[PDB]
């Protein structure tokens, strides 16, 4: 550690001295981060999202920079955790007691908005964005903002700020839902709907499976220790992150193919909220106005 | 404060006794944050703000979001300032010995993506947004969390994470430029391109007035004090925020009676890097093909 660690206890436990040696002192940041099985199991879980994450910038290097971006960064924090993970700031450890995982939301803001950039274009064939998509992000940032702020506050400051964030983040989950119903409508009727099927589940269970990680952590209730939350925390990221960007990748090349044997062929359907939604179809047989009744 | 501030040295000033109640301490917590003038000319800037801002939300208040999501965040801003300014976590007290200003880079990383989209839309007529934008916004997020890791770090941590963000601001401020320059060319020959010209200003000025104070303040080279630091920053903020927010509704404003008056004529024009913006004209004897080579 780079704080003070070792002291004495005077006056029947009343008085703690320390050596005059400039470093900063507080117990609070000398509890245990957790038993070695969680120290082990955390370690093995880093290197498999070092190694996985590697592997997918590779394979994806065998238009499709979210991809990369993300799997980019995801490496570059196991070197950060690897050789710095519980120095400051990868964990801040504050005036008031807490340990706040820097390093975990910053990735978050440097992850989370590309992965929604990836999400409001999951064809790849798009180049715009709507009003509903810059509404996704600025919320997505908010929650993470609030996220923080909550896991650096204590009591019932605390509280408050996790709930806006909470409120934010129903916002995010919602119009993500949104964009996924507009996908699944949009990409060609075969596999290119299980795959958007495949990443709604993915996507709404590894996204909110964070505020329940949270509450449960030391950010929270601290039911779960430092390493705890860090296995878990790494599980849900190679769903939200590598497996879902994996699919994503996937689901760009089959949509690819199937304009490049088909041609971009569309029709429009309505889904009646009233929205409309032109879908991508396999021969020019279909080139009119089909609806669908929600 | 809330932590630690009544100690004594023993032993010749080699060793440092607190009461054991549980409270973090540091020296480096305890310096100055500054004058009593420096002190009185924070809170004067700080309560012009809060009044300016909430001036602004209701003159806004006699599409247009961007506007009041802004305004509406400056002044909860203020109001925590008020409360809170220099409690855990507004100011973060790191065992580094760091006093970092955790308020700020969250305000940042709320306000700083709206007003590029904002940037992205000056007009207020776009209804979507290129590839282009969505660079912007990831270049600007990563430079705000490079930005505040540097502050949260010492030494030569804090100087490489520093770099990147004036590598990932740098990019920021490039697309930035770009944008104004198709605005430049987009909107009426007349007022329009007044306003779009001070915007510019305005906005390099004020954005590029931040690395410089950080550099200054106590997140680099201690020139500036806390309050120091403080002032500087709300005089800034003023600027990119308050100032460039009014004239945006004033442009958006201008954009709208062009079209009520005179409808959505368009012309294109081509920019020789290569570029095509379509200007709005007055009169339909415009709807030609113009260039212009740079
Ligand atoms: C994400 C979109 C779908 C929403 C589903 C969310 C997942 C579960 C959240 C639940 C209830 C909120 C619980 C609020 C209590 C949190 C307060 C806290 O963290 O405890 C601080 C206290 O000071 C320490 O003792
Ligand atoms: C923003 C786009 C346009 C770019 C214009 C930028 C404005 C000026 C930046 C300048 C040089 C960079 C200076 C790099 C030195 C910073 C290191 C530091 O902060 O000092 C840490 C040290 O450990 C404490 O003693
Ligand atoms: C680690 C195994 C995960 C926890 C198993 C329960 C246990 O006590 O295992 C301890 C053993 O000494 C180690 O394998
Ligand atoms: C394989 C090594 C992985 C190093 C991280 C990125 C490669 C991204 C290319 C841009 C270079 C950035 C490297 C950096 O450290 O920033
Ligand atoms: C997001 C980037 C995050 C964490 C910043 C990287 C962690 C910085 C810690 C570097 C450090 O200070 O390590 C000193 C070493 O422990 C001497 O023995
Ligand atoms: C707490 C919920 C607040 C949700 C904050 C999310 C705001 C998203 C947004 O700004 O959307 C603007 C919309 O287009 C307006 O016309
Ligand atoms: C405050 C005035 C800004 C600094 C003026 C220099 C000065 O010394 O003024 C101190 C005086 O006591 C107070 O006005
Ligand atoms: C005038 C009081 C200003 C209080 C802040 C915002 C109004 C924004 C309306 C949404 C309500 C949010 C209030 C909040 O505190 O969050
Ligand atoms: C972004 C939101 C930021 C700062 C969070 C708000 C600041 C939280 C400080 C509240 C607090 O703990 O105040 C205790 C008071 O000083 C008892 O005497
Ligand atoms: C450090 C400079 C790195 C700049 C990081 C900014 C990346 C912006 C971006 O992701 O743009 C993607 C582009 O569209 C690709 O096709
Ligand atoms: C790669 C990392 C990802 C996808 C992280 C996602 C994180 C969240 C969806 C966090 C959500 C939260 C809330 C819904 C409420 C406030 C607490 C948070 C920040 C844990
Ligand atoms: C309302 C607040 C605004 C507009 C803040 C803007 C901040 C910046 C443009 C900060 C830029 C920085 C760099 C260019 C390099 C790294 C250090 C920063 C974060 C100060």
């Amino acid at each position: 550690m780079l704080f003070q660690t070792s002291y004495t206890l005077e006056n029947n436990g009343s008085v703690i001295c320390i050596p005059n040696n400039g470093q900063c002192f507080c117990l609070a940041w000398l509890k245990s981060n957790g038993t070695n099985a969680e120290k082990l199991a955390a370690n093995i879980l880093q290197w498999i999202t070092f190694a996985l994450s590697a592997l997918c910038l590779m394979f994806y290097g065998y238009c499709g920079w979210e991809e990369i971006y993300v799997a980019t960064i995801e490496m570059i924090k196991f070197i950060i955790e690897y050789f710095h993970e519980f120095d400051e700031p990868a964990v801040i450890y504050s005036s008031n007691g807490n340990k706040t995982v820097w390093l975990r939301y910053a990735e978050w803001l440097l992850t989370c908005p590309v992965i929604l950039i990836h999400l409001s274009n999951l064809t790849g064939l798009a180049n715009d964005y709507n009003k509903r998509t810059m509404g996704l992000l600025v919320s997505d940032i908010g929650t993470i903002v609030w996220g923080t702020t909550a896991a650096l506050s204590k009591g019932y400051v605390r509280v408050i700020f996790f709930l806006m964030g909470l409120c934010y983040g129903i916002y995010t989950f919602f119009n993500a839902a949104k964009v996924y119903i507009e996908a699944y409508h949009t990409v060609p009727k075969g596999r290119c709907r299980q795959v958007v099927t495949g990443m709604a589940w993915l996507f709404f269970v590894s996204w909110g499976m964070f505020p329940i990680l949270f509450i449960l952590g030391p950010e929270g209730f601290g039911v779960l220790s430092v390493y705890g939350s860090t296995v878990g925390h790494t599980i849900i990221d190679l769903m939200s992150k590598n497996c879902w960007g994996l699919l994503g990748h996937y689901l760009r090349v089959l949509i690819h193919e199937h304009i490049l044997i088909h041609g971009d062929i569309r029709k429009t359907t309505k889904l009646n909220t009233e929205i409309e939604v032109e879908t991508l179809v396999e021969d020019e047989a279909e080139a009119g106005a089909v609806s669908s009744e929600d």
